[PDB]
């Protein structure tokens, strides 16, 4: 199970993370902890 974020964390942000799954989905994976 090996995932890698290809976003800005910054488009990850707090207010996008658990707002903005469009990152927070498959883009930001690790980052923000969804993958």
């Amino acid at each position: 199970r090996s995932c890698i974020d290809t976003i800005p964390k910054s488009r990850c942000t707090a207010f996008q993370c658990k707002h903005s799954m469009a990152y927070r989905l498959s883009f930001c994976r690790k980052t923000c902890g969804t993958c």
